[PDB]
């Protein structure tokens, strides 16, 4: 057996690869990053536990066909998730530096959101165009009125919406399922 399958798995997406033994994991860190939209250094592989090194082989770490490897996003400082009353969850990325965004105000961000298999159902990066709502104004989703509260401009904050913060039993737009859990990613622009 000269070639090996291998699983990513990031908490979400799960992706396969075809892999010669004697070929450096580079190629299916890279391959992994490429498709999530990402450089291969904004994430961290794990096997067993182990952080993969790029120049690494799966010959070198004695891996075998349907081994899987775990795929994190590379926070430096250390992260905190917090998980609010509501059950809303948010983890901030990046800390802004600017303006706080407070309840009543208009705000203008970037997103993009994904259900829990990973797939992506919209970014306004794909359109080229930020999307501005009056914050706790119930035109958003709740789950985004309560978690857009407190950001700074410059801040990237990283939402997990409960079902009934979101969309609920009914779901959205032909592609959000009912019950769904939302992930999105949002980047606060102005205040
Ligand atoms: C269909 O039901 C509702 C629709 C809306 C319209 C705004 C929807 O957009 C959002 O709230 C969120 C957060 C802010 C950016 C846009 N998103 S969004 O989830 O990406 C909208 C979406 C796009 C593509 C497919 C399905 C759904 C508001 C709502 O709450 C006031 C709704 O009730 C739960
Ligand atoms: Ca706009």
């Amino acid at each position: 057996e000269t070639h090996i399958n291998l699983k990513v798995s990031d908490g979400s997406s799960e992706i396969f690869f075809k892999i010669k033994k004697t070929t450096p994991l580079r190629r299916l860190m890279e391959a992994f990053a490429k498709r999530q939209g990402k450089e291969m250094d904004s994430l961290r592989f794990l096997y067993d536990g182990i952080r993969i090194q790029a120049d690494q082989t799966p010959e070198d770490l004695d891996m075998e066909d349907n081994d899987i490897i775990e795929a994190h996003r590379e926070q430096i400082g250390g992260s905190t998730v917090v998980t609010t009353e509501s059950g809303l969850k948010y983890e901030d990325l990046t800390e802004g530096s600017g303006a706080e965004a407070r309840a009543g105000q208009t705000v203008s961000v970037h997103y993009t959101g994904w259900l829990t298999d990973g797939q992506k159902f919209d970014s306004s990066k794909d359109r080229n165009d930020p999307f501005a709502f009056v914050l706790g104004g119930g035109m958003v989703i709740k789950g985004w009125d309560e978690g857009v509260q407190g950001m700074k401009v410059g801040g990237v904050r990283r939402l997990t919406i409960p079902p009934q913060l979101g969309y609920g039993a009914r779901g959205a737009g032909g592609v959000i399922p009912p019950n769904a859990t939302l992930v999105f990613e949002v980047e606060l622009l102005d205040v």
